[PDB]
Order: structure tokens, then C-alpha cells, then sequence
């Protein structure tokens, strides 16, 4: 055998997480089975190379005899390559909480910042529950109020440059074990058009987790277990009319309201069986919505080079993912219609994406 | 109180790190002394009036229950006990058990050899484009792949005021053919003669194809994929690859166009616009979807299908094959990997132009 | 032997509520977002002589409430110093304790000098790591009463390609200075106002830093900072008298007019005529050219005054462009460019050392109107 | 109109000074008097949440709040937020100490004088430099059958830089800054110069020097740098040799031997001593003097400068780091080959 002190044993036992390094057997199995843990009988510590605690291995008796066949406490072959690889896999898992370094971001409309102001703590506790760890004050920004020219292209561009400014400064704050940028923990509560621009700013090609505000559960997921709802599709009819995509997710949009604001519209509908305002039970719902949506958008874009007119009844989190989805190099024109308080809540064009 | 054996088990099963922040609790790196500075923290306290305390909780049973004990750094332990509402019982247990299983799965992962991590990302998007290093190494570790270092991470210079111009593609070419070769060379001694490359890319489709052609020879290439939902984790190891449907090109003369409707459906009208009179051959899947990269098998299926169709098309035209691709990043790399030596025909890669109303424009010519 | 509550409250007050050894905020939990006091008032010299750093000569009772013996530390830094007394000796902890409290005292007593946009511009044309720390720039600004709403802009030119600093390379520099920087200043626009001041530090290609200075020369409120091989972003000596700048006029003739700047080092005349045969050489120099000559911003101002009028004279002696062969610090390369921001600007051709041409001065960038 | 937590927060976030004048409002405690936190200071909103509350002294309070309504007449939000930003910057400074320990050595000095990482880490720790992972302890590779040719030295550089760059990727701190580099070297001078060639001098890098007695700790941090005396070279057509008599007086006879006809310019100190590196500023002092003279010598001739240095190890690394600019002048480094009675011999070429 190989002589070792108690500290050296406790170091080896700890760095290896109590598993044999060659076969992976959990050497703490006896304690788990209610038996006394004989640390010295259930495992042998020896050097990883023939002949520091960093070069000592933890082996089950069965594997020790296999690699130390002369019973001289030293391996016959140089097992340092496998040994270091083992410790590295353990180190990576043990440090995994480092990957939770995240940036809180709460984007609200001035209306909701005065009605349902989201406190940063509500997002931080929801983040903490999922292993997302903030390290500084969260970003809390409100969409600027539109001026005389309304929410023209300049307005929407300044909103994008503002959000991208705020997130780019914090994303520079790299850390962890590999210098990665922190994750973005983002929640939005604003009109659908503004939340789409929030998605346009953040994209979907970075470690970012969308959170959803709920009247009762706050930003905690009402049911991480719920199965995402089916996203059913109704294809558009034959014709030359303007192509309209109706999203009936939060509520069933009356197709009559869509053709009233867009006469002759060719209506394509993406819905869930029973629309409900709280249908965002967990983040997997948001992902499922994206997948189903992009599949249909590819089908609709193939049906026309003309703009796709969107009439959406979707929760806030889905409005963001929608916007984020449309951040590829490819860009098709989408004309976002929203119920306009200035026109009796009738659908009117609010935002144009892409060319 | 927790006995010594149970505390030793807590230290062992956690690998001596803080379960909430991941700090190494077995060593002081500032002064370099090995020391124990972690604390075995109780989720549910002994006294019902302690942090997370409850009336009918049996403090005698859970005093030595490993499901109730966490290895925490001194600071994290202070925080969870001084904000019991911010760190509720359910929150801690879920993270607690997730942390243990992550370690246990690493300990029981068979060694899969060494590989050089390679992240290649661009900046032609109007949003942040950043692939986390840890996620690639985690994905690798799940396959028994370890690295002597965190590997290579190349970011293409962003497009200048003129969009993706000649200067831009010159930089992309320099990044793939000079920067990468130089960083791989400097890793020559550490990784060996023919080391495996664990590659993940999220960059221009024409660029990823150039990357593939450059690494297409590097024996043992492990293409990983960035997924909008699962990031670097494979969405489904058990998912069966889809059918790669092919449409033969129309007989006659005209530029032979190769359209790939994989992540989405490429409207034919966009191809003929940038290449009129084109003879189009489409490789597609029944349901084009950004999310279709469920496992490396799907990538293996695409190369096998594409390999055949490239052979057919390459023997149907003398002139170049004009490519109009809507394909995931992982498959765009595998496209180029087939053009390294198994398909030495000239290929003209087109791509969407933000400065020309989304029209297709010629980008890189990939061939001998 | 116990620290009373008044003293512990002083310790928390004088440290700004942060750990003196790792700098974490001990007044707040950022993960869950609850204001909480998770710091500990640690004792450098312990009460018991057997404690970490214990001494028999130390009168425990006398210094139980002595701020000089009491450090606010996070719980982890406290365990480490007490579990490795050999590695954290009392004189090192005392020295760090005083350094930390003095830096707080200096911040609290700095008069408010306004806001400024931190701007870092660095290249990658060197064969070593070139990285200006962000904290060091912000700390130099704060030392001058300048604060910022964010950590500012940091632009890192693309590394040269396989062909060295080729045409593609200098195009990227142009795009980095004229497009990337302008785009990030526009995006900061609003937060900082209409005409915000720029706290700019550079360590990049001499021609690139001049083009930078030219771009930012119009935008007033320019505060140049300097990376120093010894003092980093801190000015070496605010009280140092700027050096005198000697101007050698050019000889009369029809040859190309060359401006030679010998400030960081003496530019050998043979190198200027090697690259520009028959050059009429005018020189601005300091008595002892040195890499470390930028002792304070007044040095940069002296270089401006010493040269502003001389550029007017030289432009009158030739209609052709002026060829610049400069061995100057990064901060002065930016100031030079800022001088080239006049109406009907005379053209300047910047030469630079060329690693591809055995260190010969090669023509790089042209700077004009 | 504030609670005791809000006051404790305002007092802790302002470090206990008035935000307008900067007086230490804890002065009464310093004078041995009980602290009347409520009588020595005023907490008042910054404009006509704790983030928008100011700590002021009574005198400064009576000036801004003249109408006694409890609010300022003018908006002091700009000054107040600037003050908190400055305090925050100072308090987080220990976070700017993230460093990478690098101990580069030759197998000879490694076997004869292995420098332990502990000794580097404790010296770093005293200067506020805090390592976050295992230190990098390297040994210069052994030469092949071609010796230490240009290939060997390019592998040395590529090896150091690859490992250095892998740890600099581990950004951190408050602004994502790359960690500082804490480096000590104990190897032959040419190898130490190539170490400097690798790290450069344009990044947060702090050299440490192994001292015979004081180890990796500085002998005297108050010691003023020595005067670096320069002897101009003789006029002639011979080879220009630069002799550095810093740790010892180089015998010109040994320079003439290795270089017949050498024109010797010398940089030395009044009393060459192996212990002259009393602190880092001595190294900075050596660089400045050296560069001022190298500029002078380079202007004399385009011919290569032959270096015969008797210098401490830390200075050898700084010399190598100094010659990392775009500009490059050929420098031929001569070391003593122990296989020739310690006769000087060219071992390394730095230049274009
Ligand atoms: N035919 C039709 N019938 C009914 N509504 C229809 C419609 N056609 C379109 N709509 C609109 O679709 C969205 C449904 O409401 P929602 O709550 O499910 O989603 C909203 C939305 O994403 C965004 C902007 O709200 P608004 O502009 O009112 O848009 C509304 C509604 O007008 O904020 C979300 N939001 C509001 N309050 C919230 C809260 N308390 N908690 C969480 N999210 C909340
Ligand atoms: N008619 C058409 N419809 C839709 N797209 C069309 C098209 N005609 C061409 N295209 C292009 O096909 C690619 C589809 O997107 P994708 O994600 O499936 O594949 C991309 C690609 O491989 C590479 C460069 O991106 P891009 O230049 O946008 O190429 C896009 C798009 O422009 O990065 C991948 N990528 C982007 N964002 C990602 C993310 N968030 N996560 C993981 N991978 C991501
Ligand atoms: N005959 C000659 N002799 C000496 N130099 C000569 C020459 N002929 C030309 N030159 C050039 O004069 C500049 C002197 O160096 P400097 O530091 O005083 O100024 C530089 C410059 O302003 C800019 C780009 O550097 P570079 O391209 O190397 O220009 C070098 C050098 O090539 O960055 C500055 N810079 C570099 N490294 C730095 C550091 N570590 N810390 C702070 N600032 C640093
Ligand atoms: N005429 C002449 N007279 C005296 N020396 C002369 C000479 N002509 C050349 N030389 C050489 O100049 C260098 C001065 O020695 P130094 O110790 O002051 O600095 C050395 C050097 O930087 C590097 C390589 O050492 P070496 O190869 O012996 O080169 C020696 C010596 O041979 O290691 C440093 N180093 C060695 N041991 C050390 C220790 N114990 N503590 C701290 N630093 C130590
Ligand atoms: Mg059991
Ligand atoms: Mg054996
Ligand atoms: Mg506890
Ligand atoms: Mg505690
Ligand atoms: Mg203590
Ligand atoms: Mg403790
Ligand atoms: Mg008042
Ligand atoms: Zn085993
Ligand atoms: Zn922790
Ligand atoms: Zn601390
Ligand atoms: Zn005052």
C-alpha cells in the first residue's frame, strides 16, 4: 500500500467526491446503506503514476488490485492522464454554481411601473431558486414616453439602443471560473409592441432566462411541472389579401376584429386549445411557443414576400421571445398590430420589424 | 448536532465546494494554505423558531440527514439564515439535490479522452452573441471529454459601417485560417499530434462552412450545437433524425442552385431573384425548425444525406453550385467538413444581405 | 475583551460596509436582494496570545476597541486570516487595513469634478498582451473628481492578419475609430447629454491614436489619461514641471517636408531619410527622450502648445503633405491628432515602424480634412 | 423622517463623511467622546429610498436647507450620486487585486532554489494581490540537439504566453478586468529576458524579485532607487557593446575577449550589489535609465548592440519586457557559458 496522513486522505476523499476514479463506484455506499463508513477499508489511496495530494487517487479495492497487480502500492501504468481528467470533471461539476452569475433586468412600461411595479427582490428570489446568482444591483428600466411624433422608427430605435446599452455594460462584467459573461435574467411587463422590441434587443443567442410576471405567483413559475400546451395552427385561405397571423394564446382573438382593421385579410391562426392569461406556467412553455411559432412563420413567409400582419393576444414573456426570435440575419417584414387605446381598442399598426 | 461521520460525508459528496456559489472550501488560494473554511449548514433548523423553522419538524431525525445538510461557504450560510424568506426550504433542497447529482454524474462518467474546446462566434447579429465556455465544457464532460485548458474561443470582428463587405470576409478568412491555426499550434505540445476538436459555432453560415472545410481533416471532430432552448445540452439523445427530403434539380442549362431548407423554408422566389434561370435542387426536412438539432445523430444524418446529394449535383454541372442555405450552425460546419477533401467542387455560398432588403448575395467561394 | 457596539458601528461606517480584503458589499445580499449585515469585525491581534497573530506583549484590553486592530471582513476572509496566521501576518494586515481606509478617506474628500465618459482604446499589434484595466481608468478619474454613469467604452482593435498591418488591418482601425466608437457614443447619448466630456486613455498604433485624437478633437471637454509603465493610469507626478520642447526648423529646399517627433526616444535621422530620401526634416524633441516622460496632463498640454503653432508654420513651407515620423507616448499621439482638427485641414502622412520591413519607417495612414 | 436602518445605511454608504465638505463625522469617536450619531449629522433627501438620502454635517445642512422644510432648495442628486460612486469605487478596490501567480525558473535554479508558490502568494497577499487559483510554476524546457536556437526561444515564448493568456481569460472584478500578473523569475539572464519578451509591459503586471535574505518580499519599500550612472561609448567603428554593472562590476577584459574591438558603453550603479532590488520602484528606475540610454546608443549606429549584463533577475525580465514595442533594434545578449570558464558568448538575439 501507499502511506498517507489523515489530511491527505481527507483531501483525496474530498477532491474525488468519494467515488473510485477508475470504475466510478460510490465508495460512500455503505453509509447510504446504514452501515458504518470504514473509510480505510472501502478504498485505497495510491499515486497515479509508477515510481502532493494532486497526484493521489481514490480506488475501490477491486480496481486497486487491477492496476496495482504487484501489491506494491504503485500503479504499473501511468494513470495520471485519467486521474487528472477525473478530478477535472469533478471540479467542473463542483464549480457549476459559478455559471449562475446573472444580471437582473426588469423592463416595464411607465403604466405598469405605476400599477404593478415589479420589485427587484421578486426577480432575485425567483432567480435564486433556479441557481441564478446576481452579484450587483439589478437593472430596472422603464420604456421612455413617446414624444409628439409618437412611437415612430426613431423612438423604437432609441428604446433598442437604450436596452442594449444597459445590458452590454453589465454583460462586460465577466467572472466565474472561465471568464464567461453573466446570464441575463429578464422579465418584461409592457404593451406587446414594446416587449417585442425588448426581445429584439436581447436576442436568443446568449445565456438568458426569461421570467414571467404572474398576478399571484409574482415571478416564480406557477407550475414548473405543467406540460406546455399544444399550439394549434389554422392555415390561411387561398387569396391575394394581406396575410395576417392571429396569435390566440392569452385570449381568443375575434377574427372579426382582425378583418375589420385589415379588410380582406388572409387569416392564419396560432392558438392553444383554451387561451388563458396565466398559460405561462414555466419557461418550457415559452420555448414550445417559439418552436411552434418559427415553424409556422417559415411556412407563412414562404407564402408571400409581403409583410405579415400580426394580431397577438399573447402573454408578456411570449411577446419578448417573439421579438428575440426575429433577430437572425434573415429579416422578413412583420407589422405588429395592437389594440389601440386611441382608436377604441381596435387593432392598429404599431411597430414594423425587419425591412 | 451533526456527528463527524455525517459531516465527512457532506464534505465528500459535495467535493468540498459551496453548493450555492461553488467556491473551493478546501484551500485558501490567496495565501496558498490548505484549510477547511466551509460549514455544514442545516436547511431545516433544530429549533422551530430558527431560519426555515417549523413546528412539527422532527429536529432529531434530520439532524444527521444528508438531505437536510448543505456544505456552504461562511458567507452563503449567513445569507440563507438571515433571509429565510429569500431562501425557502423548497428552494434550497432543489438546488441541494441538483448540486449533488451533478457531481455524482461526473464521478460516474467514463473517461472519453481529451479534446480541444473550440468556440467560434460572430458579431454580425444585432444582438449579443456569446456562447458560454462553461456550457461547452459541461457538454463535453457529459461525454467523458476533458480539456487541458478552457480551449479556444474566437469572435469574428464585427461588420464595419459598410456591412459584411470585402474587408469583413477578409477578417473572417483571417480568423479561421490564421488566428485558429495559430492558437491550435500554440496548443500543439499540450494536446499531442492529432488531438480531437470539440467544436461549437454560432457565426455566419458562410463562415461556419469555411470553418468546417478548415477542420474537415482534423481527425476526431466532435460537433456540438448551441440550442435556443437547451443551449449546449443535446435537446434529446433518443430523438430519431428526420428524413432529409431531396428534390432533383431541373434538367437543362443554368446555374445549379443547392437550397437547404433545414432550419426554415427558403422561398424559391428569393433564390431566382439573386440567381435567375437557376436549376434548384432542395434538400429539406418535413418540418423546417430552428430547433431540429436534437442530437449529434441528426448532424450525422445530415452529412450522410448531404454527402450523397452533393455527389449527384457535382456530376450534373461543370459550373459551380450556388448554395442558398437556411441551416443550423452545427450543420453549416458539417457542410464545410464535407468540402475539405470528399467534395472538391467549387461552391459559391450565398447569404442574406441586411443592406439589400434581405436579398441573397454571393459571399465566400469554397473550393480547391 | 469584547468590542462594544459603538466601535463595531464605527468599523462598519469607516469601511463603507465592505470587506477590506476582498471588497464585497457586506450590507446587502444580491442573490435574494435583502439588506443584511453579513460582515464580521475581526481582530488583527487577538485577545489570547494563543490566537492567530497572538502576542504576549500585546495588551489585549487596551486594543479591544482600537479601530487600528479591527477590520470589517466577510465571514470567509475572516476564517482564512485566523486559520493561516503565518500567511496573514499582523504587519501585512495592518498595512492593508490602513491602505483601505485611506482610499475611502480620499474618495470622501475629493471635490466633485463632474461626469465624464470613460474611453479605453487599445490595439493588438504588439507581440504581448495589451490591456488597460477599466478599474485603473475609473480610479484615475475619481482621483480627479470625475465619475461616470457606467464603466465606459473599451475598444480593442482587431489583431493584424497573416499579412501584418496590411490594408485590411488599417481599414479595421478606421472602422473601429470612426464607426464603432461613434456608435457606442451615440448609444450612451442621452445618459451623458449633448456634449459630454471624454476621459480617454489609449495604447494603440501611433497612427491609430492620432486618427482617434482627430475624431474626438472636435467634441470639446477632452481629458486625456495615460498608461504609464510604472504608475499605470495614475499620473506619475502632478507637480512635475513639463519638459521644454526643442523645435528644429526644416532646411530650405523642394524636398518632402518631414516632421520628426523625438519624445519617447530619439528617432534616428537615418531612418527618416531611408524612407523619405531628400526629406527636409523639422524636429520637435525633449532634452532626454524617455518612455516615462508623461508625468502629468500638463506635459500633454505643453506638447500641444509647443506644437500647435509649429504645425501652422510647416504647413506654410510646403503644399505637399507633411510626413510624420513619431516616437511619442500614446497620450501625446492622441493630442497630436486633436490638433489636426482645423478647417481646410492640411494633409498629414503618418509613417510608422514596420516589423515586415526590418523596422523601416513605412507610410501608414493619411490624416486630412 | 428616517428609520434606524435607513440611517445605518446612509452612514455606512457614505463612510461617515459629510457629502458636501468631506469632514469625518466620526471625529467625536476619534476624540474619545461618545458618538451622538443623531446630533453630529443630518440625513436629508438629495432632491427638492436610501439611494437618494444624503449624510451632511450640521453646518453644511443649514446651508442647503435654509427654509427648514427638510428638503434641499437645489437638486444635489448629481453630487450625491457622484459621492456614493467614489466611495463604492474605493471600497471595492480590494477586488482589483485578482492576480495570477507565475514563478518561472530554470531547472538549475529550480533544483538548487525551488521558489515555492506559498512564498510568492504571501508576498502578493501583502500587496493586496489576491490569487484565485493554483499558481503557475514553470520550468524552462531543456534544449534539443540544436541548443537554444531561435526555434527554442520561440517555443519558450509561445509556451509562456499560451498559459498566461489562458489565465487572463479568467476575467473578474467589478468591471470584468483581466486579472493582474504577479511574476517572479530565477533563471539565466537570456531566459529571463525572453520571459519579459512574453509578458510585455502594457498590462497590469507586477514583478516580484527573489532576494537572498528577504525571499520574495521586498527588502525595504522606502529605499530610494539608486543612481544609474552611464559611461558613453568610445568613438570608433568597433562593435557597440552595452555593459550593465548593476549586481556586479563586469570586467571589461571578459567583454573584449568575447568581442574583440568592443566599444563599451556602461550602465552601472555607485555600488554594484546583488541585493540592489530593494523594491519594485528600483526596477522601474532601472528601466527608465536604461531606455533613455538605449535610445541614445541606438541613435549612434544601426549596428546591433551587444549586451553584457550582470544584473538581478527582476531587472532581466524588465529589460526583456522593455523591448516589446513595435520599433525593434537588434540586441545580441551574451551570457557566461559555464563550459568555457564562464566566458561570455551570444545566447539570444532580440530584434527585427
Ligand atoms: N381579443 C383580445 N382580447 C383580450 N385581450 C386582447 C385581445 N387582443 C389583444 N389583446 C391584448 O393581449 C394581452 C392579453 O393580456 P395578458 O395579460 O395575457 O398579456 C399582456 C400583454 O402581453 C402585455 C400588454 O398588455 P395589453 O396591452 O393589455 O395586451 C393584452 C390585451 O389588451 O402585458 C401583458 N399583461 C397585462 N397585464 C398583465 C398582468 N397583470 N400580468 C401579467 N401580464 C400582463
Ligand atoms: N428564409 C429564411 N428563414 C430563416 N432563416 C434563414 C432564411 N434564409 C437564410 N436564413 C438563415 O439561416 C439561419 C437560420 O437560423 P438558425 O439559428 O437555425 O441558424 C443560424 C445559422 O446557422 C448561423 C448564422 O445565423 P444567421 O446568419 O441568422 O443564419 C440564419 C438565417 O439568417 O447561426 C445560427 N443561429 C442564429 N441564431 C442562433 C441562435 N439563437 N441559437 C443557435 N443558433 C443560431
Ligand atoms: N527609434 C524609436 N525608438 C523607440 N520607439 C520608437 C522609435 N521609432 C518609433 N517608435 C515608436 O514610438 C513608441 C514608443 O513607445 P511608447 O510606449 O513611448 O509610446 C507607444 C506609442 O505611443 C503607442 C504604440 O506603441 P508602438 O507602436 O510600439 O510605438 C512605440 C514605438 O514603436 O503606444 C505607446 N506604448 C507602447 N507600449 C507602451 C507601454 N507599455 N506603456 C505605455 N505606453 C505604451
Ligand atoms: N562580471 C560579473 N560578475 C558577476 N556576475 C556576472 C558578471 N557577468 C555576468 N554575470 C552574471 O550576472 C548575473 C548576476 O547575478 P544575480 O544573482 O545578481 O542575478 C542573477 C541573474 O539575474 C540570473 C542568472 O544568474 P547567473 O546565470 O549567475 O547570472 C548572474 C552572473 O553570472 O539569476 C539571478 N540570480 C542568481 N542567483 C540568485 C539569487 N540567489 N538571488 C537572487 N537572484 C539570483
Ligand atoms: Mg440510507
Ligand atoms: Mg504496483
Ligand atoms: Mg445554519
Ligand atoms: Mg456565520
Ligand atoms: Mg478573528
Ligand atoms: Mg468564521
Ligand atoms: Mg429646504
Ligand atoms: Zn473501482
Ligand atoms: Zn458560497
Ligand atoms: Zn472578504
Ligand atoms: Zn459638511
Amino acid at each position: 500500500r501507499f502511506n498517507t496522513n489523515d489530511e491527505t486522505k481527507r483531501i483525496v476523499w474530498t477532491q474525488t467526491a468519494g467515488h473510485c476514479e477508475l470504475c466510478g463506484t460510490d465508495l460512500t455506499f455503505d453509509y447510504r446503506a446504514g452501515k458504518p463508513m470504514k473509510w480505510g477499508e472501502v478504498a485505497h489511496i495510491l499515486p497515479a503514476s509508477p515510481k502532493d495530494t494532486a497526484n493521489l487517487m481514490l480506488l475501490c479495492p477491486g480496481c486497486h488490485d487491477k492496476i496495482d497487480r504487484d501489491a506494491d502500492g504503485y500503479p504499473e501504468n501511468d494513470l495520471s492522464g485519467l486521474h487528472q481528467a477525473y478530478l477535472e470533471r469533478i471540479r467542473l461539476a463542483a464549480t457549476t454554481p459559478d455559471g449562475g452569475r446573472a444580471i437582473p433586468l426588469i423592463v416595464q412600461s411607465q403604466h405598469f411601473q405605476t400599477i404593478n411595479d415589479i420589485p427587484v427582490r421578486d426577480l432575485l428570489t425567483a432567480m435564486s431558486a433556479e441557481g441564478l446568482t446576481a452579484f450587483d444591483q439589478g437593472i430596472k428600466i422603464a420604456f421612455a414616453a413617446p414624444g409628439p411624433r409618437g412611437r415612430d422608427t426613431t423612438y423604437w430605435q432609441n428604446v433598442k439602443d437604450s436596452v442594449q446599452y444597459e445590458l452590454e455594460q453589465q454583460l462586460k462584467r465577466r467572472g466565474g471560473t472561465y471568464g464567461d459573461s453573466p446570464a441575463l435574467a429578464v422579465v418584461g411587463l409592457a404593451d406587446i409592441p414594446a416587449l417585442m422590441m425588448l426581445g429584439q434587443s436581447i436576442g436568443d443567442r446568449s445565456k438568458r432566462l426569461i421570467f414571467s410576471f404572474h398576478r399571484e405567483h409574482l415571478l416564480r413559475w406557477p407550475d414548473q411541472s405543467a406540460e406546455p400546451p399544444s399550439f394549434l395552427f389554422t392555415p390561411p385561405p387561398n387569396g391575394d389579401g394581406p396575410l395576417a397571423l392571429v396569435l390566440s394564446i392569452s385570449a381568443q382573438v375575434p377574427v372579426r376584429d382582425v378583418t375589420d382593421a385589415l379588410p380582406g385579410a388572409r387569416i392564419a391562426e396560432l392558438s392553444i386549445p383554451e387561451p388563458s392569461y396565466a398559460m405561462v406556467q414555466n419557461r418550457r412553455v415559452i420555448h414550445a411557443f417559439r418552436d411552434a411559432l418559427q415553424i409556422r412563420l417559415s411556412q407563412l413567409e414562404a407564402l408571400t414576400p409581403d409583410p405579415i400582419h400580426v394580431f397577438a393576444a399573447i402573454p408578456a414573456a411570449l411577446a419578448i421571445e417573439f421579438g428575440a426570435l426575429l433577430t437572425t440575419q434573415h429579416q422578413h417584414t412583420y407589422l405588429i398590430f395592437d389594440r389601440d387605446k386611441e382608436n377604441q381598442d381596435r387593432f392598429t399598426q404599431t411597430l414594423q420589424l425587419g425591412p
